């Protein structure tokens, strides 16, 4: 019970009453239970700032997501071939992935995933590193409901068709949904931080998706995040994989290990997992990574045989 205040005094946790404290620990003293059945074995699991809360509104938050990504996959999805793949590759490491960022208590998870592919490939151009904005798409992006959920699919459609292919900064457009409220779209005071042009789909091939990624930075993936509640550190290789309910970034992968596995970068700050990131296994379709994986497009300048 002094973890559970330690955990508390970690996340500054100031509940209501008695008895909105009582179930919180039931629920804390349940989730750390629960932590010990999954302890994918070789992974580490434990407390995060989610100990908090239930395995019921958890499963619950996500019941839109699921049922938008069901939506999208009944819907045709173009892929793009991929031209054919390194061992290993960690996009992190080569200035292609901003610091983990914080979707709060807003359904806006998507909107982290269109972002940070964005910011991958736009990177991968050969530009110089840039936060963007969430806050546009959260507020912004019509086809999609904000804090209620949404896909990326639907927000690089809206980019392109209702935005220009114009993305704004983060610094410019701040994300301020944390709390779960839901201001105007604001369409005067920020700055461009990125252009895309179009956005693909992959097909729903690991190896393939491994090639592109290898090849032009992080994509924008959903997952099944049923797993992810209780994960402190580790590889996944039990990751439940039932239902698409999140959206996750892949930032790159490495074969050389026992077993291989993704990156993947997460909306959840960086208190979570490690640092705000998850591995799983590589090569059995982990959480169905590979169902629903999309990149923006980035061209624009072409003078690399012209100076």
């Amino acid at each position: 019970e002094m973890r559970f205040a330690a955990f508390k005094k970690k996340y500054g946790k100031v509940y209501k009453d008695a008895k909105e404290e009582a179930f919180r620990f039931r629920a804390f003293e349940e989730n750390m239970e629960q932590a010990k059945i999954q302890a994918n074995p070789y992974a580490t699991f434990g407390v995060t700032p989610f100990s908090d809360m239930t395995r019921e509104e958890f499963r619950a938050r996500y019941r839109n997501g699921a049922s938008y990504f069901a939506a999208a996959q009944k819907r045709l999805r173009k892929t793009v071939n991929v031209t054919t793949a390194p061992a290993a590759v960690d996009w992190r490491e080569k200035g292609a992935v901003t610091p983990v960022k914080d979707q709060g208590q807003c359904g806006s998870a998507w909107a982290f995933s269109t972002i940070g592919n964005i910011e991958g490939q736009w990177q991968v151009a050969g530009n110089p590193l840039v936060s963007l904005s969430e806050q546009m798409l959260v507020s912004c992006d019509t086809i999609d409901f904000g804090c209620g959920g949404g896909l990326m699919d639907n927000a690089f459609n809206w980019i392109v068709n209702s935005n220009g292919g114009n993305v704004f900064t983060e610094a410019s457009y701040p994300y301020v949904s944390g709390n779960g409220e839901q201001p105007q779209c604001q369409m005067n005071g920020h700055e461009i931080g990125a252009a895309i042009t179009d956005h693909v789909d992959l097909p729903q091939d690991e190896d393939a998706i491994a090639a592109y990624l290898a090849e032009n930075g992080p994509l924008a993936i959903a997952v099944d995040a049923t797993s992810f509640m209780d994960y402190n550190g580790g590889i996944l290789t039990s990751c439940t994989s039932e239902q698409l309910d999140h959206g996750v970034l892949l930032v790159g992968y490495n074969d050389a290990s026992n077993p291989p596995y993704w990156i993947i970068k997460n909306s959840w700050s960086n208190m979570w997992g490690e640092d705000g990131y998850i591995r799983i296994e590589k090569g059995t379709n982990q959480c169905l990574m590979n169902q629903a994986v999309s990149s923006a497009v980035v061209g624009g300048p072409e003078n690399l045989y012209f100076q």
